[PDB]
């Protein structure tokens, strides 16, 4: 289970869990990207 490709990184909030950011997007998902999964 890999971090951060490119346009796609995860950052953990206080409340211990990830978003997930697709900066050309500009999209916030909680679910792991496929090309990070």
């Amino acid at each position: 289970g890999a971090t951060a490709v490119s346009e796609w990184t995860e950052y953990k909030t206080a409340d211990g869990k990830t978003y997930y950011y697709n900066n050309r997007t500009d999209e916030s998902t909680w679910e792991k990207p496929q090309e990070l999964k």
